[PDB]
Formats: structure tokens, C-alpha cells, sequence
């Protein structure tokens, strides 16, 4: 029994991967997701320029998940580039290269340019519609016509296959209309969800005081803490657009985790907070824990049960 | 050292009360809340007529927190009322009534009848809007021009001070709009944060099944997940409404959960899928794990400490 599977053109060895932003920021970080034993990579997400991001500290973990709100430091469009056209040794695994703009010109500014590096090289493209708050309106995928906006801008600039990394969803309204949106376009050929559940919150009650220094402690939450977020918007999502794959991504710690986001509707499984935590050794456990509960229920392909939870009547 | 607070022009013995739909649906419920050591209880959301609610399971719950589609079963408005006027043992302690018409004109209908209620005895009000409205259109309190419109229409027909139950946001964006609505209302004298983490999705690995019935295993979440998110919401909405109260909702199972909800803002503290799980009993066990708390800091009251959230640098 091995974990193998096809997708998007491209063959992986196991579903896994790591989540954007997680060991993935500079050539040291993707180097080390590509001699891990995970399935495939993907980049930091990245703008134009070089930044920085916010102050430290900026990340912070616990028992039951993480808070960030780094401020999309990264090395600058460029740099990734220049990884997925020169250095990633394709032989080893496919990279998703992550792209998170601050307007829609920056976006379609990066997309151009990475084109022919996909068709040259076959670096699949994770658009992020998550972005720094700016007062006065929502995130992208909050607004459904900014985001109909920004694909219907990627996609004429890009012309090639794509996926969208997406925040949660809370309602069921929501949920179609978002997903009438991504069906509107069929270069959008798989969708992850989910991006960190928004501005929560934690706070040390010994020192009376929030965790990290940037928003007044407000940040995303990864973790235990949004798994069962992360497995509704993957199986809303999986339901709602048959034409497209889906990705699933957090909550995911063990082996177990990562059946329910198969069961659930995820092609391929992507792992954060717990990346960050036990590191890439992570990933060797993962694919031994999947492989062991599908034996034991009888399972020898992901195909068998992606997709397949049980609803009662 | 004590736990007193007083607002809203009542007494309470100390800052805790279950969550509306938890121990509240029956006279028998609220009897039992009344004898428990809690400082006050609210009644389950009602609507004009009784409802059975959803098919079973419904209700689940796990290490980490609780689902549910619960459906709105409840003895209807006209028992809860009697109750308030007739039944409620006031020398105990307050009682909140809460109310979740389907249509803002149902709310107003109940809100008309209260009111003389409400003058005469004290009940105070507590308005859903977590209210489902049109089907297919988002939540009341997702959209903001049917929250105002609620809000306008509520004021109007009550004209006594009332509170408001929210969903969680996770936006700033939406922190903002939100708050900027609730500000319009001076009779809006409290806002509950947070009414559950909506459309969650628990599947369970061995059955490959959701655990729950309706909405296909889709329901709100509870408890442990959800408490750095309440906690955003209950200081988001703190540090927004400085001419109103906060009352906090989400996570609490111990003293120092509370205290942390103290610290963002919180004045009452209300308990869910603990108090389902533990059984009233909790209310002992809470007080006596703050007061431990606040002892070892040498804080003698609440307002030494409520809302003091420090934030770094
Ligand atoms: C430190 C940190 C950096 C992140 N940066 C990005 C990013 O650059 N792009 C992105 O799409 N998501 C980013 N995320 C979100 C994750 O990819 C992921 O969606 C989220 O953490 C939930 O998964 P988890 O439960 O496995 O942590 C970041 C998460 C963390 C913790
Ligand atoms: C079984 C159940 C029924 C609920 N019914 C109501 C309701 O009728 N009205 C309401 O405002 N919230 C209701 N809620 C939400 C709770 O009041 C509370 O906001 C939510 O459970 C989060 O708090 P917790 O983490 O302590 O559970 C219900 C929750 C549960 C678990
Ligand atoms: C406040 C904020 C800043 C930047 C982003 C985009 C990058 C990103 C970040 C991040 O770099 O802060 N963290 C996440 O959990 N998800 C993301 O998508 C999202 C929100
Ligand atoms: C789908 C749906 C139906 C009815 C409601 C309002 C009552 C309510 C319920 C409920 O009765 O299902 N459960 C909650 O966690 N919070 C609530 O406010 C909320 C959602």
C-alpha cells in the first residue's frame, strides 16, 4: 500500500503538504519541505516586493493551536520566481507557488510573469484571497464582488489552471455564494479551504496581557481549535463545486485528522500549525497514521472514501 | 474579595449565568437554574408558537466543545412570559428572557407583550439575532441592513432597555460595521458575544459519519474551540461600545476561562456546552476557581480588572 496519487497533470506520493506560510519563506525552508517526505510544496504567499511584516512576536502556540498575525513577511515575488523557474528539483516533488497581492494589478502584475514558468515548468498557482485589513472594507473572499473581481482578472492574465486559498465560512449563504462565485470560473481548478480563522483572540491570564504584539493581539487561529471549520467549508465546498478539486487544510495533527478532511471531499491535505510545531519530521507520521486506519477499515486507495462521510437519513 | 455586580438597575450575586438554550427550556430548567448558585439565567430563545425543532440527534459533544442544529424547539413565547410574570422567583435572582422570531414583525409581537412584564417585574430582554431570517439570505446579524432594520423595529415597539446576542465575526471590517449599527440603538444597553462558531462540520472517524442530524452534520460550535474567538469578539465589541456593557459567552469552563473574559471586557459571563456537560453544579466550582484567582492577584472586585487587557508595547 502506497499513498500515490494524480492530480492537476501532476503525480504526488502522498497527499500531503505543507500549508502556505508554514517552512516555506526562504530557500533554506523550501529546500527542507523538498527533502521531507511530503507529497508536494508550496511557497509563502508573496507580493511584489520584499516585506518584512509585522513586529515580534507575531506567532504564538499553545495546546490547542496557534495565532499569527505576521503581516505576509516574504521575500519578495522575485525570489520565488526565481525558486520555481532555477532551484526546485521537480524530480522530488510539484510546488505550489502562493501569490497574495495588496491590490488586483499586483496580482495580475505577478500572474503574467508566471505563466511561462508554469508551462515551462509545471509550478502550480495557489492564488490567496486573504490580505492586511484595511478600515473601511472586508477581506476579498468577505466581499463577493471584489472576489469575482480578482478572478476574472487573474484568470485572463493567467490562462492556465489555478486554485484559490479561501478563508472560513460561518453560513450557509455564504457558502453559495461563494462557491456560484468559483464556479463562474473554470481555470479555478482547486479550491483550499481553510485560511486561519480570523481575528481571535488569547490572552495569558497570569500576565493579564494578549500573546502577540501586532492588531492588539489579534491574529488567526490554526489548530485543533478550527477542525471542524476546516472539515465543513472542505465538504461545503467539495458538494458544491463537482467540476473542481478541493485541498483540505486545518486541524490537521495525526494521520486520523487527515481522514476526515478525505472523508470530508480533500484531494490533497495540507498541515499548518502542526508543521510549525513538530516540523517536517511531521509528515513520515502522518503518511503511517493514514496508511494504518485505511488498513484497518479495509481501504487501499484515498478514492474509495474521498469524499464519502456518512449523513444520518 | 466578592463577585457582585450590579447593572442594568439589578443585583447579581456574582457574574454567572447559563447560555441561552442550555438548562432553559422547561419550567423544571429554569427552576433548576434558579436553585443552582449561578448569578442569573436567561430563558430559551423563543418564537411566538412552540416548536418541536429538529429530528435527533441534534446535540453532541466531545473533549473539545459541542455541535448543534438544535432547530429552535421551545415551549413558545406565552410560557416563557407566564414564566417571567407569574413564576420567576426575582428575590432569587434576574432573569433574561431571550427571543428569536423568524420575522422581524413575530419579534415585535413578542417585544409589544413583554414590555409591561418587563416594567412591572424586571425580566430584562435579550434579542437573538442569530435569528435565521429569509432562507438563503445570511443570518440577521451577517447582514447589516436587516440587523438595523430589526434594531429600528425593536427599539420602537419595546422602548425599554434591551440586549442583543451576536454571532462571532472575524473581520475587522465586520467588527466595525457591526458595532457601528449597534451604536445607533441607545436602548441596546448590553451585547452577548458570542452566540456559537456557525456551520461547523464533527465527523466521526470509526462510523466514517457526522454526528448529527439535520443540515447534514452541520451545525454550531461550542465550547474549547471556540474561546480565543469569543474572547476577540467580546473585546472587539468592548472596545467599540464604550456606552455599553459586554457580556461574555464562549469556552468558559473554568475560573480562569472567566477571567480571561473579564479581562476583554466581559461584565456577565454565561456557560453553554460546560454547563450541558457538568450540570449546574459548575456554578460552585467557577466561583470558587475566580475567587481563587483573584486572590492570589489581590484583586478584591471585578472592575479592578475588567477589560484591562494589557496589550504589548
Ligand atoms: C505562521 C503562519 C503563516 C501563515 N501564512 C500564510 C500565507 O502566507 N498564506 C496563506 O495562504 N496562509 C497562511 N497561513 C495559513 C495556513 O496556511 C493555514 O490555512 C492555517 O494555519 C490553518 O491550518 P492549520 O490548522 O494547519 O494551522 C499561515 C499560518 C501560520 C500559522
Ligand atoms: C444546545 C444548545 C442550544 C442553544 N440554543 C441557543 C438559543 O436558543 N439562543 C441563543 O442565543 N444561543 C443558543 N445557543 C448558543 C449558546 O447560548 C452559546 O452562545 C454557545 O453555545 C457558545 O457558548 P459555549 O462555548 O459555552 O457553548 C445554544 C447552544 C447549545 C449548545
Ligand atoms: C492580517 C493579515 C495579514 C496578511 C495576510 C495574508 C498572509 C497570511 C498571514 C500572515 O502572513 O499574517 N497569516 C495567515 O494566517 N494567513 C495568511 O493568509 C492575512 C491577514
Ligand atoms: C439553523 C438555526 C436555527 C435556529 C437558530 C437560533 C437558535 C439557536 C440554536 C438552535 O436552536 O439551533 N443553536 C445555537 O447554537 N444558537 C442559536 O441561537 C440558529 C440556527
Amino acid at each position: 500500500m502506497c499513498l500515490k496519487l494524480n492530480l492537476l497533470d501532476h503525480v504526488f506520493a502522498n497527499p500531503f503538504m505543507n500549508a502556505a506560510g508554514v517552512l516555506c519563506s526562504t530557500e533554506e525552508d523550501l529546500r527542507c519541505m523538498t527533502a521531507s517526505s511530503s507529497g508536494a510544496l508550496v511557497s509563502k504567499s508573496c507580493t511584489s516586493a520584499p516585506r518584512d511584516g509585522n513586529p515580534e512576536p507575531r506567532y504564538m502556540a499553545f495546546p490547542l493551536g496557534s495565532i499569527n498575525s505576521m503581516g505576509l513577511p516574504n521575500l519578495g515575488f522575485d525570489f520565488y520566481l526565481k525558486y520555481a523557474s532555477d532551484l526546485h528539483d521537480y524530480s522530488k516533488k510539484p510546488l505550489f507557488l502562493s501569490i497574495s497581492g495588496l491590490s488586483v494589478e499586483e496580482n495580475v502584475a505577478m500572474v503574467r510573469r508566471l505563466a511561462p514558468v508554469a508551462q515551462e515548468k509545471g509550478v502550480l498557482l495557489e492564488l490567496n484571497l486573504s490580505c492586511p485589513n484595511v478600515p473601511g472594507k472586508p477581506q476579498v473572499a468577505y466581499d463577493f464582488e471584489a472576489m469575482r473581481t480578482y478572478l476574472q482578472q487573474v484568470s485572463l492574465a493567467y490562462g492556465l489552471p489555478f486554485g484559490v486559498k479561501m478563508p472560513p465560512y460561518f453560513d450557509i449563504a455564504h457558502f453559495d455564494t461563494a462557491a456560484a462565485v468559483l464556479n463562474e470560473f473554470p481555470l479555478v481548478k482547486f479550491v483550499t479551504c481553510v485560511n486561519s480563522v480570523g481575528n481571535g483572540l488569547v490572552i495569558d491570564a497570569e500576565s493579564e496581557s494578549v500573546v502577540i504584539k501586532p492588531k492588539q493581539g489579534f491574529g488567526g487561529l490554526g489548530g485543533k481549535y478550527i477542525l471542524p471549520t476546516a472539515l465543513a467549508n472542505v465538504n461545503a465546498f467539495y458538494r458544491r463545486c463537482p467540476d473542481k478539486l478541493v485541498f483540505g487544510c486545518g486541524g490537521v495533527y495525526s494521520g486520523e485528522d487527515a481522514f476526515l478532511h478525505i472523508l470530508a471531499g480533500a484531494s490533497m491535505v495540507q498541515v499548518g500549525t502542526a508543521l510549525q510545531e513538530e516540523g517536517p519530521g511531521i509528515f513520515t507520521r502522518l503518511e503511517d497514521e493514514l496508511l494504518e486506519i485505511m488498513a484497518r477499515k479495509g481501504y487501499r486507495t484515498l478514492e474509495e472514501f474521498r469524499g464519502r462521510v456518512k449523513t444520518i437519513e
